[PDB]
């Protein structure tokens, strides 16, 4: 006897077990240290070199989980976990999931899911309208709004889509002068995205940022760069502007980007990926103000909008770019019910509009600002706890839920910085928080981002009484000779 | 106060109901219409124009997923569902990536889940071995394997970094003669890849395929192909032999292409997408012969492995040619790095899916799992071959046939008159086929799949093309179809 693999009671019952086994490791996942503490190559050795032949029970598999895997996860669901960006979950973006995969639909086309499809244009609307963009990107005007995996694919979608409309105008044997824009706080994506899309390697700008801008992309400085270009023979194309970044949460001006942008017929992508959820909140909402001469917008809800990874949001104004440039149809019926494959790089797309369908019902508007905003307190309140110690500065200000400081010594800035990498090492090495770094301006600065769903305020002091602990336990035993090294 | 949204005991009490509500699902699945009966925009009128500002309860949602989600499904886990290509579901898959959903990690480097990355290259040699791939796509040998969401993005990694193999050879100026190479029958993913990747739409090839050979790449077709293309200034880049291909799953010749394809210094992409997981059963092995000649390997674990979507799984020979390709650190730079592999960065936990399938199925009931597939289409293909009105158009490889009812300018008749035999047959809502042209004769795929399909499934699905066949073919007129 071989029961079907998709026994409807045995689903049931193995299904519940997992339930309550992520239930039970959501109520004791403060016990484990945030940062894996593993040696690299642990896992080869504890399981077998090749498949068992014969069935494993679940009451099996599920002890290995916990005894192999879980000692190897660094815990990003951990309330006391501050590196990176949140991966931002809950229960009903994690139901929506559930359901997603249950059904088990291939939203290729309208037929193969019609709510598959539909269900994506209506909550691309509904998230349109909170974050208060204009007419022009969403379905009730002239715009669209699809739902893929990362930030990085949605970009490369969009510059392809630039670079194509270019090259059908001029010519394709041109594509060695087109050149693509952002700053050198701009994330990595960008540079992958045009390296995919056959953009010259030599023709990747990372224009410089100042301090005295907080490290957000000047509309002089892009214009000056992008004149050697053109008295270089090549062609601008498209511009990158970025409302949070990764390193300093640096915010750009895309009112003057696109200005610059519309001189020299330009695509303005503006990346919003972790920063973007907070814009549905009135009092965040002026950081995208511009968004309206831009060409599209892409923010990332896995990042800061509780509907687990991955689900990025990208709106456009033309989606028949998009048809035209990642549709495999002849070039005669591009220009000629949606088709979403030909506005992404996958074709087997995913029921993932049950995520954001789930969130924005079993929360509403109003409880999902108030999520947002307690992020942004919480660290408002961390970074006046540090500006009360006279021990500690603040490197770059504060725009959304993350702060950057650093601890100062009694050039001393290579100084400086071996003492906040030792400082900073130490603390994550205990597993009791985790919180990741960033060079910006020469100045090694940590980086503390409030974002886990499973955060209190009682999380922020313990990670602040941690970090002043280590403050005492460093300086009090300070000598340069330490550190000038 | 404010219930955090992900309160333990909250989770594991909707949780609860939803796992009730699949396997309710799973349960009556058979009940619904298998393809969706709604009109275009149903969707938009049922549903209101704003966000609530308000939370609904869980109760009343789940309702709505009743009443207004379901009716706009088309149920590729229905028993009765044989169109394009399988969904392959399981409990197991669910459980990989409800535990991998449950962590919420994300794997965009090796500290950030070291068995996010570490468990990712177990599976992939579990896999490797059990398909008897060759030790230079293993981790053991000189290899190495990555799980991807797609095979798109898959046949893009290889296809880009084929592309900067040979570019950082010539140089970079040389992109607009690189030529990507398929049949006419190679899936729409090689066409797209190489649009994204810098491709000149003019070197896009689709090389002809005719009946002689069931519609599988002829090397020697191939290589004429070339010597054209060499003499008209091109540079042939990348060539994907497929096996099991979409339409009427046809297999190319993997050695003699590779054989053409290393006289000319290029990359060759297998693509098994669907039927790459049959090679688990070494009855089967021999389809993806030569791949030990070639440079990458993949195939999709949603169609054919009971993953759940998705999972496709890319062996590639040299893993330095991705990394060199997709990493963005300088190029006098380039523990394992997956992202550099593909195109995602914040890569998921896609090892628990292929890991669970594994260990609680076993190798051994796998292999029966895709042999039960084959063994009911290989009975649906001997019971079409007693109905003396029917046809067999192409070979059956695996698991899916490719029949059609012929009539009592002759193709343009009976291809209008399976047309609209299979419409009828479709829009009753039991069963649910798809179509192909394939050499300009119009045919019906039966592709049995589904994790829930039976025996009784396709006798009933059999039975059903019968009744209709006797009802279009006994008031036949040769003007109801002569228009
Ligand atoms: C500002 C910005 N834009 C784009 C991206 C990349 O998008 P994606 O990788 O999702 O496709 C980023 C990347 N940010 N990634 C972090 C900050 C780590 C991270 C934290 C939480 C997540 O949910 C993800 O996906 C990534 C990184 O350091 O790389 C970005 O910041
Ligand atoms: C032989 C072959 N190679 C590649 C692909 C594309 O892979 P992906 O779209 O997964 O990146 C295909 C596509 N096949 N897709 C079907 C058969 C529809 C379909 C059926 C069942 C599924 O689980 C998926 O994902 C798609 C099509 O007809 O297009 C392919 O056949």
């Amino acid at each position: 006897g071989v029961t079907n693999p998709l026994d409807p009671e045995e689903f049931r019952r193995q299904g519940h077990m997992i339930i309550d086994f992520l239930a039970d490791y959501y109520r004791d996942v403060e016990k484990y240290p945030v940062r894996s503490q593993v040696e690299p190559g642990y896992l080869r050795k504890r399981l077998p070199e090749t498949a068992p032949y014969n069935p494993e029970s679940i009451e099996t598999i599920l002890q290995d989980v916990t005894t192999e895997i879980i000692p190897g996860l660094t815990h990003w669901q951990s309330p006391n976990y501050y590196a990176y960006f949140p991966s931002s979950g809950s229960v009903a973006g994690f139901l929506g999931e559930m359901l997603s995969t249950g059904f088990n639909v291939v939203g290729f086309n309208w037929m193969s899911s019609p709510a598959a499809t539909e269900l994506e244009s209506v909550v691309m609307d509904w998230f349109g309208k909170m974050l208060n963009l204009p007419e022009s990107f969403l379905f009730s005007g002239s715009g669209g709004g699809v739902l893929q995996g990362t930030s990085c694919e949605a970009i490369l979608c969009t510059l392809t889509a630039a670079r194509d409309r270019k090259l059908n105008k001029i010519g394709r044997e041109h594509i060695g002068r087109l050149v693509v824009y952002g700053s050198d706080q701009t994330h990595c994506a960008l540079q992958k995205a045009a390296q995919v899309a056959g953009i010259n390697p030599k023709n990747f700008r990372a224009i410089k940022t100042f301090k005295e801008n907080s490290f957000g992309l000047s509309a002089a400085t892009l214009r000056e760069v992008i004149l050697e270009d053109i008295e270089a023979g090549l062609i601008p194309l498209f511009v990158c502007p970025t409302v949070g970044t990764t390193s300093s949460t640096a915010v750009d001006p895309i009112s003057p980007i696109c200005e610059v942008a519309k001189e020299y017929e330009m695509w303005v992508h503006v990346d919003a990926a972790y920063a973007g959820s907070a814009c549905i909140c009135p009092e965040f909402r002026h950081f995208i103000d511009g968004v309206e001469e831009a060409d599209s917008f892409s923010l990332n809800a896995h990042k800061w909008f509780f509907t687990t990874l991955d689900c990025c949001c990208l709106w456009v104004k033309d989606p028949s770019a998009l048809v035209k440039a990642l549709s495999t149809n002849p070039e005669y019926l591009r220009n000629k019910v949606v088709d979403y494959k030909d506005w992404q790089i996958a074709l087997s797309r995913r029921f993932r509009s049950l995520k954001l369908w789930m969130v924005l019902r079993s929360y509403g508007v109003t409880n999902l600002r108030n999520f947002l905003r307690s992020h942004v307190k919480m660290a408002k309140t961390f970074e006046g706890l540090i500006c009360m110690d006279g021990r500690f500065e603040i490197t770059v200000p504060r725009t959304f839920a993350m702060v950057c400081f650093r601890l100062l010594p009694p050039e001393n800035l290579v100084l400086a910085n071996k003492l906040n990498q030792v400082y900073l090492e130490t603390v994550n090495a205990t597993g009791s928080v985790y919180m990741t770094h960033a060079v910006v301006g020469g100045v090694y600065m940590i980086r503390f981002a409030v974002g886990s769903t499973l955060t209190e305020e009682r999380h922020v002091i313990y990670a602040w009484k941690i970090l002043q602990e280590h403050a005492d336990l460093i300086l009090g035993k300070f000598s340069e000779a330490d550190f000038s090294s």
